[PDB]
């Protein structure tokens, strides 16, 4: 009952980014494999802690919709394997290349999502950084979640996805599972628009400032016009100023499902 | 934080199918999958035994070629959870519904397979009942093997008799000690890249299952090479005809067959 990879078997390959700690590399372990290692050869303190956090929270999930955690290794360097995606991330797609997906394409897409989100809040997760970026689309078809470890489960930046209460910080630990669902809303916003939200202001300072204090919000009028009011509706729900008033995945999950049934 | 699954959770519907290890079912959880359960109103022994080994052995499971398994419970009933699979299974496509898969498409999907074979053989599982059957074509791009109800980690029965065709010789003979090995496995694979290649099961023209049984076991009988398409690589023709040598110990092991179909791969025409 062990996920520890046997020492030197991990191939490494281009370097792809630097999310959380370390560097991740496309590599070579039984196929074409994701690898987030450490290029210091010394682990340091809270480094080794960053490190068991993510595996610990990788390790308790097995579902289609989130990033196939593979195992992991302490080899000559710290390193995180989990399975190869093979297309963009849906920031990609929405606001680099502009791909055009259709409204059934969209609204799967969401629930999908929101499939993966309502699996982690079941196991205690909370994911605590859900944004475009981290939702890859594998093979332009089935979402993964992507990118835990700053991931919790139980007691640069990413402002826009960021819900009213964690920009304030007036608890410290402002992060739940409704924060987790703001996010989600923000991207709904995304796929729904086909734009990150306050794209006519230019001060990210002031876009923090006024979100905290709930002067400024996501503009829904932006909705296309084909986008089901069910759907713009769900939105609203989730993107709700005060906390409390957010609805949970189980609950996102069916509104998703009976909006979708009844789409064609 | 175990994979059992916490009770009440599980839904199912659809009843996909049945077999000697429990049927399966369409049901849902976070999402669709499909629920392998036991009817039984009270499991014998050997049945809580057969259970608790395909746990053990799927538990220990993280690749891509894998079915996904998502967790099991006990307490309703034996349960087994795995990802559900959207398309149809190899066979279905090959035999069932004659799909014309292009040789690069064939090649991909032998490479696949032999890229789970040699996942699970690292971690010294073996299959012990590897088929097109088995062999899902997810989304009609990604191969997945699953059923899991024989396997067994090495070093820790007597079931099966209905899948004869992917049975290596020493496997129908049971002299040997341990007639089960990673060479009994990369028999089947090679069964299934006869398949692929054929778009045929073996012995099509012999309709006597004992009579294939007794024959390929004495060695009189033997997959009919000289069906493979012609746009079929020779390498690939030839690592085929390695995969089903009669003697056990000349049959290539999964990193080799991996090295191979990748090679031959990297050189086809365009
Ligand atoms: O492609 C991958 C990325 C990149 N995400 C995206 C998203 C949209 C378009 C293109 N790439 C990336 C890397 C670094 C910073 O972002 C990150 C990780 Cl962890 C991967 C893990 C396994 C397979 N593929 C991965
Ligand atoms: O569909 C599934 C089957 C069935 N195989 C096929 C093959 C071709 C077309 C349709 N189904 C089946 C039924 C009974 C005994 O095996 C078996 C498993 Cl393990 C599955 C696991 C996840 C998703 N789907 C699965």
């Amino acid at each position: 009952d062990d996920w520890e990879i046997p020492d030197g078997q991990i191939t490494v390959g281009q370097r792809i980014g630097s999310g959380s700690f370390g560097t991740v590399y496309k590599g070579k372990w039984h196929g074409d494999v994701a690898v987030k290692m450490l290029n210091v050869t010394a682990p340091t303190p809270q480094q080794l802690q960053a490190f068991k956090n993510e595996v610990g929270v990788l390790r308790k999930t097995r579902h289609v919709n989130i990033l196939l955690f593979m195992g992991y290794s302490t080899k000559p360097q710290l390193a995180i394997v989990t399975q190869w995606c093979e297309g963009s991330s849906l920031y990609h797609h929405l606001h680099i290349i502009e791909t055009k997906f259709e409204m059934i394409k969209l609204i799967d897409i969401a629930r999908q999502t929101a499939q993966g989100m309502d699996y982690l809040h079941a196991k205690s997760i909370i994911h605590r950084d859900l944004k475009s970026n981290n939702i890859f689309l594998h093979e332009d078809l089935t979402v993964k979640i992507g990118d835990f470890g700053l991931a919790t489960v139980k007691s640069s930046g990413s402002i826009l996805w960021m819900a009213p209460e964690v920009i304030r910080m007036q608890d410290k630990n402002p992060y739940s599972f409704q924060s987790d669902v703001y996010a989600f809303g923000i991207v709904l916003y995304e796929l729904m628009t086909g734009q990150l939200p306050y794209s006519n202001i230019n001060n990210r300072d002031q876009i923090i400032f006024m979100v905290g204090r709930g002067y400024l919000s996501p503009d829904l009028s932006k909705v296309r016009s084909n986008c089901p009011k069910a759907m713009k509706r769900l939105m609203a729900e989730c993107l709700k100023k005060k906390r409390d008033e957010r609805p949970l995945f189980p609950q996102i999950l069916a509104s998703i499902e009976l909006l979708a049934r009844s789409l064609p």
